[PDB]
C-alpha cells in the first residue's frame, strides 16, 4: 500500500530479486527503462521538482538477477544533524567510515548510494553518503548546507561541501 517510504526502503535488502523488490515497494510507484536502463526506480511522496524515490540496481536484466545497488532520495532524514565546516574540514582522505561517523556525529549522514560491484562479494563496494548542517536537510525543496562522502572498500576517497560554515 501506499508510496514508496524509508520503512519499505529498509526492509529490501541486496541479493533480493525484482519480483520481492516490486512486491515491496509497490508496482504503482516504480517504472524501468529509458533513462534508468534495467534499473528500477520508485516514487515516494512529491518533493518540490519531483520526488522524494530509490532506484535499484540489478546484477542483470535476468528475472533472478539480484540487487546489487540501493539509492535514495528524501526518504531517510538525519537523525540530529550537526555537521560543520570545522567537522568537514577535519574528515581527510583514507580515514575510514568509522573513523569519518566520529569526527561527523553519528546523526548527521544518511546513505545516498551504496553499489556492491561484484556482488555477493564486499570487493570494490562503494558508499555515498550525504551529511547535514542543523537546518541542511529538507525532505521537501533545495539543500541549505550539506556535504557528500565518497568511499570505495571502506575508505574515504573524496568530499565535497556545499555552504556550510
Ligand atoms: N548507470
Amino acid at each position: 500500500a501506499g508510496v514508496m517510504t524509508g520503512a519499505k526502503f529498509t526492509q529490501i535488502q541486496f541479493g533480493m530479486t525484482r519480483q520481492q523488490v516490486l512486491d515491496i515497494a509497490g508496482a504503482e510507484n516504480c517504472e524501468t527503462g529509458g533513462s534508468f536502463g534495467d534499473s528500477i526506480h520508485c516514487r515516494g511522496h512529491a518533493a518540490g521538482d519531483y520526488y522524494a524515490y530509490a532506484t535499484f540496481g540489478f546484477t542483470s536484466a535476468a528475472a533472478d538477477a539480484k540487487v546489487d545497488s540501493k539509492s535514495q532520495e528524501k526518504l531517510l532524514a538525519p537523525s540530529a544533524p550537526t555537521l560543520t565546516l570545522a567537522k568537514f574540514n577535519q574528515v581527510t582522505v583514507g580515514m575510514t567510515r568509522a573513523q569519518v561517523l566520529a569526527t561527523v556525529g553519528q546523526g548527521s549522514c544518511t546513505t545516498w548510494s551504496e553499489y556492491y560491484p561484484a556482488y555477493p562479494s564486499t570487493a570494490g563496494v562503494t558508499l555515498s553518503l550525504s551529511c547535514f548542517d542543523v537546518d541542511g536537510y529538507s525532505s521537501t525543496g533545495f539543500y541549505r548546507g550539506s556535504a557528500h562522502l565518497w568511499f570505495t572498500d571502506g575508505v574515504l576517497q573524496g568530499k565535497r561541501q556545499w555552504d556550510l560554515v
